[PDB]
């Protein structure tokens, strides 16, 4: 097909519209810029390599470069690999960028640079220098950046990349950058707000620094500023998972009451972890367009009961007052000021970590007529008592979050306490109203616990203590529930009527409920599915199921069953036929996951026992040592077969004689050492074949006919044990000249022998001596 | 040293007493009996190989054979490997055994034999034929066995190995085996007790068969019988994990009241799973010596409340009445007959699976004066209520077992429900009185829950629901407790006074209490250890610990800390020094397990931070990609270093220059491709080195000086990538002639190249062409 095999170890994509030729060499274990990069290349990415310097030669020919991403070719010691440390900082010779007359974006993050690289072209709008060793900014070094719009200078002086002195910025260093819109000086040991900043700024990031005081003039001219982040100046250090130095005398970040008066466009104000004890209403007199306010991680517990400043925030969309609790206090209740009722535009209110024992209905009354409220987050509060019926007054809300409490009858999980949540490195809400009770202390449930909550569409009970023999009487109010997460409980399936009161239930997760499955002699009614007549998806992973009182599960609605992490191996013990139809009467089942079931073999009858419409079958992670491929004939709708991570040593003699429907065959991470002579012959339906991470030496055209190979959307071959003799001449020619997508040709499709060619990439192999 | 390298692929042992030459070829992937077996061999084991036949050649030279163990060279299809099925039943040619005049024991189990092998010598005392296909016993085929004493014939006809007919035994088949003491016909589809059996029998196993009736004379002459097992005839089939057919009308096994009259010597009577509804006192009128009685898995719930037969069993040591509940009855209480008080010698009483809601003190009153009672097993009863103080009247007991119940304020776990618990295939009790409350529904504890139980030495609270912030007030009565198992709960370490009331605690297990360690911002006091002044061993595995409020753990007593399965990688994030002395002040710590902590590297300061007497360090399973060996100099008492299952690529240049104390170095399952030139030079302390499962090609004599090798107790080298060229000539010679124990030379110390010698064992290698 192809006339010229691409030997460049980089992905090349054309977007003809934009006008972009994209060359991506991310993580290609390079020590030089590869030769032969297309001269029309507009976007060149060299992230995560070990290229020790940049020079005039680097980009000589590439004069139509609009973006260079050269990040993390020498990342700071404590941020980088300890097994492959960078020996010596990136070296940028004079001249390296001045020729790139069209250069618009330059990323040099994480290269241990000591200075702002000079000689940059006047086309540059974005320059990024995060995680280098530049901790003194001089106006003379910024004159080259006349037209710069976005300047990232952060993470150059902080605990994971220390500079051991205070950051230094010359007076007015940035003022003549008359188009600068975004300046980030985060994580830099900065001690004062630099002045004067250009009035064109829209985004200013000064968080995680050592700024002890804001001067009243600091933001005087910033009448276009939309985002201001001063978080982490005078941090609140309790249970911080990074080294944390508070301001002395337990001072807050000192902010004069008129400090924001010029910020008439401000939309985002972030004051997280500033040790604030009060927030004066005067701050917000001239900020009427403010939409997002973050006051988490201060000392504002008392202020929350007063909060006069809220009267000045009628357009506020999101408010975060999380983790303002007083150390060593376990409040009886939450005192919300009535001033909360002035937040008529509020959609998201987060008050994690206030820390109180009992939530009462009236305590939430200031929120009753907030008609746009979508999310109420009272997580991580150690609440012991809450009558869930109080949320009958919150039908309009999308999410009510009571997660991580101690009640008894999405944000990345390290969110409020990580150092820099925006650090750049080298779910059932969609069903409707959601009550999240996950990780609480609920040991017993009864119908009245859910009185007045029939509007609920998703209930999350994951990670509670529920241990009772559910009999269809526990969720009677929840007539609209579509999704129940019951994972990480101790479900006892004594009654096959469990969950039957949830007549609209579409998704049920009872994964990680193994407790009562682990003890012999206990009744388990796995046929409880029969009563749920709109159930689509059932998850019962990691339940350690090795016994069942019922011989069959039944449903006319289920399409998806996850049954991973169980013991079908003992249920299907050789010589016991009783459970071989366990899934047969799930008549509409399309996807079955029975990975991780210790199935070292499949007894005969397993495939005959599958329900008739099975599309997606996983048998991964089973230690399967053998597989009668012909039995796939029973699976007449089989489309995806996942046999990854097993011990298989052979493929079928003729795949077409095993399944006429099979489209996607995943055989990665097995022990296959050779293919059968006619393996893929006439398997015209095959579209995806993964044989990576096996031990294949040879592939001949008889096993891999071109009439089948050319229809494949993807063919995975990497990490095998290819022998590159003259017997491999067809295989080597084909991979070099095929348009079928094969990943990791640059990385991991290599000869292991013979001697000469060991370790060499198959794509670069010259086998001319075989035709001499 | 050795003049003749041992090439036989079998372990050879001398017992001089003796008179034994033991050759063990278990699981050596043999297809023939290997040549060169010592002529003096007395015990020859060939179990689990694929030797297709036996002939007079097999054992020709071996005329001092006292035992042949030839098990499982052709296991029945459903009991054996599906990846290596046996093609053809074992073939025993004539005369193969008649020559072995001293043969006393012959095991031919699991070979698919169709008939009892003939021509066996008259010395034979033990013949074992389990799991073959012999299901018709003819007196003519037994005449060869005149002197036989032990005869195993079971598992020849049952669901895992069917014969599709009833077992057949000719009348008097065994009568003339006048020295037969042990006859086993279990798992055989037998329909009647064979008669007449020889009066010399001491043990008769007829369990798991189809015997519906015992005739009153079936055991008439067995006046020497000591063990009788009739279990699994008319089985009780509820929740059976094997195919189970009951007797029709669910009759019990019918046993005449005088059936045991001749059995005056009976010590063990097993009547498990016989669907008994009554046990007539008249059964035991002439059985005065009975010590063990198993009546589990019958229908004796009512009988337990009456039980007149117990008055006839004053010497009974063990009684098992487990799993006698009435189906689908949930009794309020346990009705134990007063007759239990006559069991004057009883030490073990097991009544699992009676199934009742409430245990009260007076219900155990029939046991108050059983002065020899040592264990009371009331597990798996679904008990909801029990005042634990009632056990103040059972201080003499060694174990009180309430495991697997529903209380709220060792037997292999497939024990009562396994088909054949004695099937042959091819803990804190030692601390004193134990109350086992594991796997219950205890969500809250207070001191009064343990009133009057101060005698307890071990409490098992594993797998409950305990979620509270322990503060030293929960276990106050337990003044003698030496061992607390608190694993699989939800420990909340808000207070560092947790557990301090247990002043005699020597072992604390708080493993798998990860729940509150998985949510950010929560207080965790890992320094609670300071208060436990005799704590020796602390297990906190799998707690997912990634954050801690205390920077240091402290103890003057702790010897052993298990900290596996946590996140020291994030606690020790590079650039965060705060936790680098977390373990330093555990001043007597000798053993530290910090495997499975995702430590792909160790930040500097980890070794300096270890406590001074650390002897045994595990860093296994961490993904370690690098290791500064010199840092071991800080660990001046280090004796064992376990780095198994990591990604290490190098060993230190000179181990002795890194650690003068190190005795045991485990490096198995790494990526090591070569040893340093002088690796072991002068490591006079080294006694144990494991380099197995790496990628070593070559080992030169400089790396392995013989003054060091000769002190090694063991050196593990198997599963590497040895190159057997003339450069390997020293290593090959050394391996062949050394006395150092190296395991698996027969199995897995092999050449991977060059071509000629691929797959060949190094021990068998002739490299004479290298000296031509
Ligand atoms: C030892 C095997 C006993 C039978 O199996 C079994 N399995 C379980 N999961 C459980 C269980 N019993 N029981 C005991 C039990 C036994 C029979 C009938 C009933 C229910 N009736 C209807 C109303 C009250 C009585 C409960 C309690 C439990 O929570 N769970
Ligand atoms: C958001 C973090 C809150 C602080 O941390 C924290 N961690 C825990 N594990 C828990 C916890 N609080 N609390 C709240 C809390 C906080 C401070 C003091 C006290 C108890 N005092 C003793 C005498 C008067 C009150 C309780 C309850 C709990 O069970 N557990
Ligand atoms: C931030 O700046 C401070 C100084 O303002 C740095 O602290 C100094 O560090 C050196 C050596 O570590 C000490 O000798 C000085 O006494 C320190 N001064 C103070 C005021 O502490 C600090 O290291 C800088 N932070 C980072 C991450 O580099
Ligand atoms: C135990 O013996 C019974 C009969 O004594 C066997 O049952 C017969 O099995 C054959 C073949 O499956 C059937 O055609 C007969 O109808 C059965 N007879 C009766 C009376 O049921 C049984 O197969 C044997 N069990 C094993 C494990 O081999
Ligand atoms: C190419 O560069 C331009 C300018 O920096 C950018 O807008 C575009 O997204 C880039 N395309 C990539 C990186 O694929
Ligand atoms: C919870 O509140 C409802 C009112 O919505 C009330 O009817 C119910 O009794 C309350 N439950 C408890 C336990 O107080
Ligand atoms: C329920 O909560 C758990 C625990 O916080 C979370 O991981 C899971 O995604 C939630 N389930 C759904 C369906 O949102
Ligand atoms: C489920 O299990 C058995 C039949 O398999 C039966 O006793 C029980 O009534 C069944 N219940 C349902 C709802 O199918
Ligand atoms: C050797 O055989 C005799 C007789 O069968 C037996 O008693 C002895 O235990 C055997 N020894 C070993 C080590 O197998
Ligand atoms: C116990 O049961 C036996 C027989 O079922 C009966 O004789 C006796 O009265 C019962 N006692 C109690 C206390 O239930
Ligand atoms: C438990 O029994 C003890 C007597 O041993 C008694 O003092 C105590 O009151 C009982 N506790 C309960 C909760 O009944
Ligand atoms: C406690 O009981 C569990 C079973 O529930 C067992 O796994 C564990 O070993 C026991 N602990 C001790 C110390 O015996
Ligand atoms: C420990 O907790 C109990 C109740 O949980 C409380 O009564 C007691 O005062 C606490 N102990 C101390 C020393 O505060
Ligand atoms: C544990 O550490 C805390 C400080 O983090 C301290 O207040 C407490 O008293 C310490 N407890 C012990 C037993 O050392
Ligand atoms: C070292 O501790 C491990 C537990 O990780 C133990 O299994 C091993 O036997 C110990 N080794 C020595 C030599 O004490
Ligand atoms: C390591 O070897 C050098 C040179 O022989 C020696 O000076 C040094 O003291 C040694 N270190 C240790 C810890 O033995």
């Amino acid at each position: 097909a192809r006339w010229f095999p691409k030997t460049l170890p980089c992905d090349v994509t054309l977007d003809v519209s934009k006008n972009h030729v994209i060359v991506d060499c991310t993580d290609k274990h390079l020590t030089e810029i590869p030769g032969g990069i297309p001269t029309n290349t507009t976007n060149l990415t060299l992230t995560i390599n070990h290229i020790p310097d940049i020079s005039p030669a680097s980009f000589h020919r590439l004069v139509h470069l609009v973006e260079i991403d050269f990040r993390c070719n020498c990342v700071p010691i404590r941020l980088g690999s300890k097994s492959n440390m960078c020996p010596r900082r990136l070296q940028i010779k004079p001249r390296s960028f001045s020729g790139l007359t069209y250069l618009k974006s330059l990323y040099l993050d994480g290269n241990q640079l000591l200075e702002i690289p000079q000689g940059l072209p006047p086309s540059l709008q974005l320059l990024s220098l995060e995680a280098n060793n530049i901790f003194s900014i001089r106006k003379e070094q910024l004159t080259e950046l006349a037209n710069i719009e976005i300047l990232y200078l952060g993470q150059n002086c902080y605990y994971r990349n220390p500079c051991y002195v205070s950051y230094s910025i010359e007076k007015d260093a940035f003022l003549n950058l008359t188009k600068l819109k975004v300046l980030s000086l985060k994580d830099n040991n900065v001690t004062t707000v630099p002045t004067v900043l250009p009035s064109t700024l829209t985004e200013l990031y000064l968080y995680n620094n050592m700024i002890a005081e804001i001067q009243e003039d600091d933001f005087n001219n910033l009448n276009q500023l939309q985002i201001l982040d001063l978080s982490g100046n005078c941090p609140r250090c309790y249970n911080a998972p990074f080294p944390c130095t508070p301001c002395k005398n337990n001072s807050p970040l000192q902010i004069p009451v008129n400090a924001f008066d010029a910020l008439t466009e401000l939309k985002v104000l972030r004051l997280h972890s500033n040790s604030l004890q009060h927030v004066p209403p005067r701050w917000f007199k001239n900020i009427n367009n403010l939409q997002e306010l973050d006051l988490s991680q201060n000392f504002l517990a008392k202020e929350i009961g007063d909060a006069k400043f809220l009267h000045f925030l009628p357009n506020l969309i999101q408010l975060d007052l999380s983790f303002n609790f007083e150390l060593q206090v376990y409040r009886a209740s939450m005192n919300l000021s009535q001033a909360f009722s002035s937040l008529k535009s509020l959609k998201i209110l987060r008050i994690r970590g206030y820390v109180f024992k009992e939530l009462k209905s009236f305590q939430l009354s200031p929120l009753h007529n907030l008609q746009n409220l979508e999310v109420l987050d009272l997580g991580t509060n150690f609440i012991k008592i809450a009558n869930l019926s109080m949320f009958k007054q919150f039908k309009r809300l999308k999410v009510i979050d009571l997660s991580v409490n101690k009640i008894s009858p999405v944000l990345e999980q390290l969110y409020y306490f990580r150092y820099d949540k925006y650090a750049r490195s080298c779910s059932c809400y969609k069903y409707g109203q959601t009550l999240d009770l996950s990780k609480n202390s609920i040991f017993f449930i009864k119908s009245s616990d859910f009185q007045h909550l029939s509007f609920l569409k998703c209930l999350n009970l994951s990670g509670n203590l529920i241990s009772q023999t559910l009999n269809g009487s526990e969720f009677q109010p929840l007539a609209e529930l579509r999704y129940l997460d019951f994972s990480n409980n101790r479900l006892d399936l004594l009654h096959s009527t469990a969950f039957e009161e949830l007549r609209k239930l579409e998704v049920l997760d009872i994964s990680s409920n193994s407790h009562y499955f682990q003890s012999e002699g206990i009744t388990h009614m796995l046929n409880f599915t029969k009563n749920l007549k709109v159930l689509q998806k059932l998850m019962m992973n990691d339940n350690d199921i090795s016994s069942s009182t019922s011989r069959t599960m039944e449903s006319e609605s289920l399409r998806t069953l996850e049954f991973r992490g169980n013991h079908l191996d003992v249920l299907w013990r050789d010589g016991d036929n009783r459970y071989l139809q366990l899934f047969k009467n799930l008549l509409k089942l399309e996807e079955l996951d029975i990975s991780k079931n210790s199935l070292s073999f499949l007894p005969s009858g397993v495939f005959d026992g599958m329900p008739p419409n099975l599309k997606n079958l996983s048998l991964a992670k089973n230690g399967l040592k053998s597989f009668i491929w012909e039995k796939l004939r029973y699976l007449k709708n089989l489309e995806t077969l996942d046999l990854s991570h097993n011990q298989l040593t052979t493929v079928p003699e003729r795949l077409s004689n095993c399944s006429r429907s099979l489209k996607n065959l995943i055989l990665k991470n097995n022990q296959i050492r050779s293919l059968t002579k006619y393996f893929l012959q006439d398997a015209f339906q095959l579209r995806y074949l993964d044989l990576s991470s096996n031990k294949i030496q040879m592939i001949q055209k008889t096993s891999f006919p071109e009439n089948v190979l050319n229809n494949l959307k993807m063919l995975l071959l990497h990490h095998n044990r290819f022998l590159c003799t003259c017997d491999a001449v067809w295989f080597v020619w084909w991979v070099q000249h095929t348009e079928v997508t094969i990943p990791y040709l640059a990385t991991d499709v290599t000869c292991v022998g013979p001697g000469a060619h060991k370790g060499q990439s198959v794509i670069s192999l010259d086998l001319y001596t075989c035709e001499l």
